[PDB]
C-alpha cells in the first residue's frame, strides 16, 4: 500500500521531475494531497490549466474561506487573499498599474545603473560571487523601493520579512504576523510622511486625500504597499536568480545573448516559459460543480494549476525543455498566470530580468557556476523555488 501522491514534488528549480510529464500524459487532472493534509486536484496540461484560470467559478478569493481544503496556511489576513479585487473595488487598479510600469522616466536607467554598480562591486571583491544575495535580490529590492517611492535604505528590512512571508507552510506562522503588522505600520507611516511624493506610495498618498477616495480604508492603502513590495521583490528576485541558472546551464544560449543582446527579450520570454520559480500550483476553490477533463470537480474542492505542467506541455510548446527564440507562440506561456488574476507586474518583471541579464552578460561574459550544480541548496516549504546562494565565477 502507498499513500496518495503528495505535492509539491521537488523544491529543485534546476530540473523538472519526470512525474510531471507522466501525470500530464496519463491523468492531466488527478487527486493529490497537500502539505496541510487536504486533498486537491492537480492540473498539469496546458489545455486544462488555461480552462481553470479562465473560469472565475474557480475562485482565488474563496481559497481563504474558513474550513476550505488548503494548499498552505495563510500568511496574510484572509481579506488580503482578495487583494486585487479590493484594489479594483476601491477604484485604484488603473493608478496602481500605471505606477508599476517599467516605462516611467529614468526607471530603466536606474535599473541599469543599479545592476552595473552591483556587478562592479562583485568584480572588485573577486570570485566567487553570490548572484542571489549580492545581485538578483538587491536589484529587485532597489527596483521596488524606487517604484514605491520609498527610501532605498528601508529596502533591506522590508526584504527580510520575505523568507517567512512567502513560506508555504502546513500551519500558521507566528513570525509572519509579527512582520506583517510591522510592515503595515511602516507603510501607514509612509502615507503620512510628507517626503513621500513619488512612485506608487506617493500616488496612493495623494489619492488618499482626494475626495473621490475618502472612504477607501487606510488599511487598504497600507496593504497595497506591503503586498506590491513583497510580491514584486520575491517574484523578480527569484525569477532572475533561477533564470540565471537556466542561462549558465546553456552556454551556447549565453554566448548568443552576449553576442546579440537584441535577442535578450526573446530569451527572457523563453526563460519565463521554462521557469520553475513557483513552487506550488496556483490555488483555486471551486464555487460550482465543473467538468475539467475526465473529472467533475465539486463545489468546495481545491484545484492546483501547475504552471510547469502547462509550460512544458509538448502539445503546446514542442521540444518544451529547449529554449527556442523563434517559437510562433512565445508569450502564450503561463508564467504570469492567465485570466482575472494575471500578474499586474508582468511588464516590470520582464524588464527587471532583461536589464539584469543584459548587464551581467556585458560585465561577466565568462559567468559560470563556481560549484557543481547539485551543490545548490534549494529552499523548502516556500512559495518559490530558489537556491539559498548562487556561487559563480567569471
Ligand atoms: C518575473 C516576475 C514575476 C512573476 C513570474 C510573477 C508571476 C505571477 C503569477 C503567476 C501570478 C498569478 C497568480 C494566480 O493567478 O494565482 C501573479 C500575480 C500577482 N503578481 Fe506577479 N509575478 C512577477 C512579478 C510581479 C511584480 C513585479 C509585481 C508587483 C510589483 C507582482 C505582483 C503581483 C500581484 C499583486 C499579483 C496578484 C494578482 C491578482 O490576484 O489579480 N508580480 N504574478
Ligand atoms: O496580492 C496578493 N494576492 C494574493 C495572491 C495569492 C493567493 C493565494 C496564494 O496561495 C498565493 C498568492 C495573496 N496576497 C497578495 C500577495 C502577497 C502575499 C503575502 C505577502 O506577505 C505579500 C504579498
Amino acid at each position: 500500500a502507498t499513500v496518495l501522491l503528495e505535492v509539491p514534488f521537488s523544491a529543485r528549480g534546476d530540473r523538472i521531475p519526470d512525474a510531471v510529464a507522466e501525470l500530464r500524459t496519463r491523468e492531466p487532472i488527478r487527486k493529490v494531497r497537500t502539505i496541510t493534509g487536504a486533498e486537491a486536484w492537480l492540473v498539469s496540461s496546458y489545455a486544462l490549466c488555461t480552462q481553470v484560470l479562465e473560469d472565475r467559478r474557480f475562485s482565488m478569493k474563496e481559497t481563504a474561506a474558513a474550513g476550505a481544503p488548503r494548499l498552505n496556511a495563510l500568511t496574510v489576513p484572509p481579506e488580503v487573499v482578495n487583494n486585487m479585487g479590493n484594489i479594483a473595488d476601491a477604484g485604484l487598479r488603473k493608478a496602481v498599474m500605471k505606477a508599476i510600469t517599467p516605462k516611467a522616466p529614468g526607471l530603466e536607467q536606474f535599473l541599469r545603473d543599479t545592476a552595473n554598480s552591483l556587478l562592479d562591486n562583485l568584480i572588485t571583491e573577486g570570485a566567487p560571487a553570490d548572484l542571489r544575495n549580492d545581485f538578483a535580490d538587491p536589484l529587485a529590492t532597489a527596483l521596488h523601493c524606487k517604484v514605491l517611492g520609498i527610501p532605498q535604505e528601508d529596502g533591506p528590512k522590508l526584504f527580510r520579512s520575505l523568507s517567512i512571508a512567502f513560506m508555504s507552510s502546513a500551519d500558521p506562522i507566528p513570525a509572519a504576523k509579527i512582520n506583517w503588522d510591522r510592515d503595515i505600520e511602516y507603510m501607514a507611516g509612509i502615507l503620512e510622511n510628507p517626503n513621500i511624493t513619488t512612485g506608487l506610495m506617493g500616488e496612493l498618498s495623494r489619492l488618499r486625500k482626494d475626495p473621490a477616495y475618502s472612504h477607501v480604508s487606510d488599511e487598504l492603502f497600507a496593504t497595497i504597499g506591503v503586498t506590491f513590495f513583497g510580491a514584486g521583490v520575491i517574484s523578480t528576485g527569484s525569477f532572475l536568480t533561477t533564470a540565471l541558472i537556466s542561462l549558465i546551464q546553456r552556454p551556447q544560449l549565453r554566448n548568443l545573448l552576449h553576442e546579440k543582446p537584441e535577442l535578450i527579450p526573446a530569451g527572457v520570454e523563453e526563460l519565463l516559459r521554462i521557469n520553475l520559480s513557483f513552487a506550488d500550483g496556483l490555488p483555486r476553490l471551486a464555487t460550482a460543480d465543473i467538468q475539467v477533463g475526465d473529472v467533475l470537480v465539486r463545489k468546495g474542492e481545491l484545484v492546483l494549476v501547475l504552471l510547469e505542467g502547462a509550460n512544458f506541455d509538448p502539445e503546446h510548446f514542442p521540444n518544451p525543455g529547449s529554449i527556442e527564440l523563434d517559437r510562433p507562440n512565445p508569450t502564450s506561456h503561463l508564467a504570469f498566470g492567465r485570466g482575472q488574476h494575471f500578474c499586474p507586474g508582468s511588464a516590470l518583471g520582464r524588464r527587471h530580468a532583461q536589464i539584469g541579464i543584459e548587464a551581467l552578460l556585458k560585465k561577466m561574459p565568462g559567468v559560470d557556476l563556481a560549484v557543481p550544480i547539485d551543490q545548490l541548496v534549494w529552499r523548502t516549504r516556500f512559495q518559490r523555488r530558489i537556491p539559498e546562494r548562487l556561487p559563480v565565477l567569471w
